[PDB]
């Protein structure tokens, strides 16, 4: 349900957080209420489709999770969609490492474990992020973590409706249209990679050409990456690595068995963590 009139009445623009082909990000104020909100302009002309951000809307609406970015509303005026969320003002995790350097494993695992249960409640509703990395992985002024960015996971969404236009057709092609070829596991396999971002400040291979990275986990020997510093971390952290980056997703555990791993599951693992990170922000 979208609102028909100018967002510049209902909210006060402030900054431009940045912009891409794919959309413009703002925070604005909200002129009553007097909270903060991120406001997300997409410039929408007649002729383009529509349906790949009505999915993101339908996607946001109907989430309602600690751990997930809640949503207002959203405003069609002048040829412009404004969807319009809650305020996270520390940014994204890499907005944040880039300034403070590596996290802490207790960071990782306070993260980790935080996504996992958006993920969890994500899987519940038959939905898929699909672009868990930590530039989607939102923290607050409070330390608490926000899943973002789920424009992705409604352009494959927007995607499989467009694919409606059955029974000749073969188990994987059919496999294809319903699911893409792949489920929600998917993502426990990104956290994992996130989790060495966080720790590296890079993923694996990046500095190996994307195409190229895309061959080679096709490969039969494929062998799921590690954290280089072995000392550096726990036992407990590793493993978490080694399972969440299980090659076969047959054998890759779910987040819900994945919350109840030692490192995701230890006592201690609050904002606290994060909060010191966000210090470090000033620093
Ligand atoms: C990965 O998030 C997106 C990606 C694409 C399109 C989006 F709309 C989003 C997106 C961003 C969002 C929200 C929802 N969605 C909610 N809060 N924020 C947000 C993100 C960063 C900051 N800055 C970053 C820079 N730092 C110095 C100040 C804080 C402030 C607010």
């Amino acid at each position: 349900d979208i609102f028909n009139r100018d967002p510049r009445d209902h909210y006060d623009l402030l900054q431009r957080l940045g912009g891409g082909t794919y959309g413009e990000v703002f925070k604005a104020r909200d002129k009553v209420s007097g909270d903060l909100v991120a406001l997300k302009m997409v410039k929408m002309e007649p002729d383009d489709d529509v349906s790949t951000l009505q999915k993101e809307i339908l996607i946001l609406k109907t989430c309602r999770h600690a751990n997930i970015v809640a949503y207002h509303g959203s405003y069609l005026w002048l040829q412009k969609l404004w969807i319009c969320m809650e305020f996270c003002g520390a940014g994204s995790l890499q907005d944040i490492y880039q300034v403070t350097g590596s996290l802490s494993e207790l960071q990782i695992s306070y993260v980790c474990r935080e996504v996992l249960q958006g993920l969890a409640y994500l899987h519940s509703q038959k939905k898929i992020h699909r672009d868990i990395k930590g530039a989607n992985i939102l923290i607050n002024d409070a330390g608490e973590v926000r899943l973002a960015d789920f424009g992705i996971s409604a352009q494959i969404g927007a995607t499989l409706a467009r694919r409606l236009a059955p029974y000749w057709m073969a188990p994987e092609v059919a496999a294809v249209a319903l699911k893409g070829c792949y489920n929600e596991l998917c993502d426990i396999w990104s956290l994992g990679i996130t989790a060495i971002e966080l720790a590296e400040l890079q993923p694996p291979l990046f500095d190996v050409h994307p195409l190229r990275v895309l061959f080679l986990m096709t490969k039969s020997g494929y062998q799921p990456p590690r954290l280089k510093e072995k000392g550096k971390w726990s036992a407990a952290f590793h493993n978490f690595i080694k399972v969440t980056l299980t090659k076969s997703p047959k054998k890759r555990p779910s987040a819900t068995k994945m919350l109840s791993h030692q490192l995701v599951s230890q006592p201690g693992l609050n904002r606290g963590l994060i909060l010191d990170l966000l210090d470090k922000l000033k620093n």
